[PDB]
């Protein structure tokens, strides 16, 4: 499948950074902001810059509506930038200028090239103050109208994850980070070998008009890791509602070379567990080579 | 010498990138912001979000004063990155919140733990503006009063050398670029090896308590490549003044392996002829072997 991941705005090419930091298989990365220094940071081979004339790469500060004008400005070079694809994965953090506005216009310009268009995106931390929260919840709305399937991560819930005294800019580097989870736990399925992989059109049956979804991620070492990762992933903080309240959830575990497919069928199994009956489920490993005795289950819960 | 060189803002993160990418020799990387993504997407290894109580990692706006305050906020945490230099650099782009206002504030703490320090900066795009124009103004007298040299380049000029359809995100690379090479025109002689260095008492003598300076580069290919680097440097549209006005100048002469001892002196003769017959002018050359039939002359002209 031709897959490209499109990063808007400064959360976004973060996250595409990260992805590339990660050297993630089989995928082709966009950075798109209206801040042209953002974007000369930006480690992607195409850097796409949108409302040159109306922000003149100065940023759309934290107007929505700019970000929005910005992204319809330049939509015919948006359009030239995802000719092809047949999936796309949009991501944003929700809450500022850029992403919040530019990014539901971008996912319906992949909807209208016939892309299988997923967001990804967060919702702000508390400490970026009320405006950004009530904003990011506005783009939210724009974008689950403009995808097939928007995942929504809040970033608060990654402060009940990691140490208390984790520095701001650390933080924000967390949140980049599940934003690449969110991207390469679907991605790496469909487009990396590994123990288990799936076909695209499994992968489209599951995220094709869905609207609203849902990610965990569990991580457990040795002995009973695969039911501890499960088990964690389906009660992540991460996670808004229960998985149950899904028509479809893919399942990702990730390990070593010491992972084996019993310890996938036990994972899927905690995972069909926890979920409807009637879910469509599907799921798939990858190896990293970097995991030792730790693995890693991300959950994708589609159709609330 | 122990050199560090600072990038206050997104320009001066991009100047440290440009250095970064082309394994600038002999400094230490600091990327200073207020802006979180920006900063995340930095490549050094040591990434100072400043103002994170009065900003949030939101950045500045395009307020200097912002700027200011963030870097006041974080005293400490700057004078503690730069302790131990000898000489540091200050790099920003002027004109915005971040860059404009933080800058100074560095450039003071250096100066007040006694390294020379050395500001590089840019004039901002007409394009961005004439409050952008307005404000890095400003700025440039700030710096003036904190830094023992300043360098000033206008991008405006950049535009007079560049193909007139360079694409605005081009310019602005093209601005980093130019930082990049005043930085790294000084430093390479100092601080990596070639065929003319400098001591470091020698670059002090040149710099320290001159205030103002400018800026020409030079390039030239075959035959008589020295002579005409030379002349285009001395004639640069990135040169303010003429470097005749200047009680000190500094010559890099930088090319491949067929670069000559005499090609340096005929750049240093036609330098010296073109400045004050009482200038003191110092001069070097180092080799880098990406460099073919083309020579780099880049002259700094101090103490006007």
């Amino acid at each position: 499948a031709s897959i490209k991941v499109i990063g808007v705005g400064g959360g976004g090419n973060n996250a595409v950074n990260r992805m590339i930091e990660n050297e993630v298989q089989g995928v082709e990365y966009i950075a798109v902001n209206t801040d042209a220094q953002a974007l000369n940071l930006s480690k992607a081979e195409v850097k796409m810059q949108i409302g040159a004339k109306l922000t003149r790469g100065l940023g759309a500060g934290a107007n929505p509506e700019v970000g929005k004008k910005a992204a319809e400005e330049s939509k015919e070079q948006i359009e030239e930038a995802l000719k092809g694809a047949d999936m796309v994965f949009v991501t944003a953090g929700m809450g500022g200028g850029t992403g919040t506005g530019a990014a539901p216009v971008i996912a319906q310009i992949a909807k209208d090239l016939g892309a299988l268009t997923v967001g990804v995106v967060t919702r702000p931390f508390t400490f970026e103050g009320r405006k950004r929260q009530l904003q990011a919840a506005g783009g939210i709305s724009a974008m689950k109208e403009a995808v097939d399937t928007l995942i929504v991560i809040p970033n608060d819930r990654i402060l009940e994850i990691v140490d208390k005294n984790t520095p701001m800019l650390e933080a924000f580097r967390e949140a980049d980070n599940v934003l690449r989870q969110g991207v390469q736990g679907i991605s790496d399925l469909i487009a990396t070998p590994g123990l288990i992989n799936l076909d695209f059109a499994d992968v489209k049956t599951i995220m094709s008009n869905k609207g609203s979804a849902l990610m965990g991620i569990g991580i457990a070492t040795g002995e009973n890791r695969a039911a501890e990762a499960a088990k964690k992933a389906i009660s992540s903080p991460l996670l808004e509602a229960a998985i149950d309240g899904a028509q479809g959830v893919l399942m990702n575990i990730t390990g070593g070379t010491n992972l084996s497919l019993y310890e996938v069928q036990e994972a899927a199994d905690i995972v069909a567990s926890a979920s409807d009956q009637d879910v469509n489920m599907i799921f798939g490993s990858v190896i990293n080579e970097n995991l030792k005795d730790e693995i890693v289950v991300t959950v994708i819960a589609t159709g609330f």
